[PDB]
């Protein structure tokens, strides 16, 4: 099975190295980026990234209900075509399929 939860740490590897400031809006601001896999707040949101993820390909997720949560942290559309990049980089370095389309249903709420 496709190895989500790798690719999904590598995707938050890029979205903090390239925004450093988005970390700030976690429970484990402040945290080095070689430390995430040993923060228990990490854990818990990329368990849930992940499990987005699955979602989306497995045609339950709800990108309006995601949309309005990061609007609900003052997250927008701004943040989400960096997401997007960061996320084909991630896609790509693991040989996964791109995730585009579930980002682009993400934005579209945005
Ligand atoms: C590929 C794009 C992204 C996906 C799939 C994603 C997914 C998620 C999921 C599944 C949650 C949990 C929602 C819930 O518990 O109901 C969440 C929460 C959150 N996301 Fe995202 N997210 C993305 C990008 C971003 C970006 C760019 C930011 C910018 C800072 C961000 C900030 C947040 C914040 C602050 C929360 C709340 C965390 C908390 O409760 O401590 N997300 N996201």
């Amino acid at each position: 099975m496709v190895n989500w939860a790798a690719v999904v740490d590598d995707f938050y590897q890029e979205l903090f190295k390239a925004h450093p400031e988005y970390q700030n809006k976690f429970g484990f601001k402040g945290v080095a980026l070689g430390s995430l896999k040993g923060n228990a707040a990490y854990k818990t949101q990329a368990g849930k990234t992940v499990d987005y993820i699955n979602a989306a390909i497995g045609g339950s997720a709800d990108a309006a209900g995601l949309a309005s949560r990061h609007k609900g942290r003052n997250v927008g559309s701004a943040e989400f075509h960096n997401a997007k990049a960061c996320l084909a980089k991630a896609c790509s370095a693991h040989g996964a399929p791109d995730l585009g389309h579930a980002i682009d249903d993400i934005l579209s709420h945005l």
